[PDB]
């Protein structure tokens, strides 16, 4: 009911951004902008999400072209600018997914970039679960589960959502909530998202925070969009529309205790 | 797309009773006499199913004196019963719980027994996971996955079918379907019912059926009822409501099969 999965009650905010125009500049200039909007209307914010690939184009045959980042100890044209975000405010930035290059194996992957509150890349998150789909992209093979001074949180992607295991892992580890920036459609969504978010909250009885784009019908991929926070017991406590725009939640460590002690989470181990 | 996790298509009926009254033999009575409706509404029937503890009272202070019944070679008056009904009609018979007695531990559970067309016990499943409510009954440790001519299928029982475990178990063995005979309340029905349905459904891309009793709101217990039946994908096929009723679906291998097509099963187990 006070830190112990959740230090204390952190205030977050969802920015379901209309990005992923050709223009890349344009693209981290708009996130930037909004998250401007979003320290502005609630200052207290302590963790900020953006949305999966959001400054490139959502299209397999582009991410090579935009993969333009790689993530090391010296930055990167986007590993810098949301690195200066990060620190710029207190918050803790999960980058939400850009297209990636890695130097050595020359394979491109979609990774979520996690910064904290000094702008530090604390850790990055490969999609692990992922025809072109997977004949242009290399899948992950670490489950990522972030430290912060607040608790842990766990961080997948897109299809990764589909898949318990990495929820039940992040989650039975500490993590006080399972954090996806992902992208579905306008027929995936209607039949999954607010499903798939509410199970792996009160399966794991953890918060759980889905970041869409903005729904572009002006694009060969037409995001869900309905980027929703759930709290442990199934409840959404926030949610977007389609549009681009900004929610915000708080998550309370009272609420996850709540809910644990009403259901415990001891389970029969002998299976 | 025809016959691999089942065989053909077969049609179930989920009887969500009004029984558990203080007289034993006036709720087999009416199991029976339900049953009869199922089979003559819908003769083709395969699999039929009844709801938690239909044969006594939902009370932790009555299973000692209701568990009457104990499960062997040499029937009991409740396997007896059930076991009758199973070959009368062609029926895979899910007895859906009752309060049992082990001779030997003097343990009592709350285990559902499932017969064959030919009226034999084929296998059974004690309650896993379970102040009372664990201080009356011993836990079961075996994950049950009944073998049938069409294919296999799963069973739990209320509580478990909060552990994904249970179901990801059977599921992965080859079941086409996770059922689970359970009796929520009007307070955690509307909460957790449809999403847990749902959720071990398209998790596990199998069919899940939940057999609860009707909402008799002169007992002590009310039960939520809404025995439902939803597909690999997670829609709703079949539903109750409050009241006492038959509901009926028919499992297709090809709804199973063209789900699994589009959303593959193939996870990285490296994790």
């Amino acid at each position: 009911s006070a830190s112990k999965i959740l230090s204390q009650k952190i205030k977050v905010a969802l920015v379901q951004l209309s990005g992923s125009s050709p223009d890349k500049m344009a693209n981290l200039q708009r996130a930037a902008t909004f998250i401007e909007r979003a320290m502005k209307e609630q200052p207290d914010t302590k963790l900020v999400v953006l949305p999966e690939c959001f400054n490139s184009p959502y299209s397999t045959d582009q991410f090579r072209k935009y993969s333009e980042v790689i993530n090391p100890k010296e930055p990167s044209t986007s590993v810098q600018f949301l690195s200066n975000l990060a620190n710029k405010f207190k918050i803790i930035l999960v980058g939400g997914t850009i297209p990636e290059l890695d130097p050595k194996t020359d394979k491109i992957y979609n990774t979520s970039i996690i910064f904290n509150e000094d702008g530090k890349l604390i850790d990055k998150h490969r999609k692990v679960h992922l025809f072109h789909e997977s004949e242009t992209l290399s899948p992950g093979e670490k489950s990522t589960t972030i430290d912060t001074k607040y608790g842990k949180f766990g961080v997948g992607i897109c299809y990764d959502m589909r898949f318990p295991e990495l929820a039940m892992l992040s989650a039975r580890k500490g993590a006080f909530a399972m954090i996806y920036p992902s992208a579905f459609n306008t027929v995936t969504g209607p039949l999954h998202w607010h499903l798939l978010a509410r199970s792996r909250a009160v399966d794991n009885q953890v918060y759980v925070m889905l970041c869409s784009p903005a729904r572009n019908l002006q694009s060969s991929y037409h995001a869900y969009g309905h980027s929703i926070v759930v709290d442990p017991r199934g409840k959404i406590v926030a949610e977007a529309g389609e549009g681009e725009e900004i929610i915000y939640a708080e998550l309370d460590p009272e609420v996850i205790e709540s809910f644990r002690q009403a259901v415990p989470l001891t389970k029969q181990r002998r299976f």
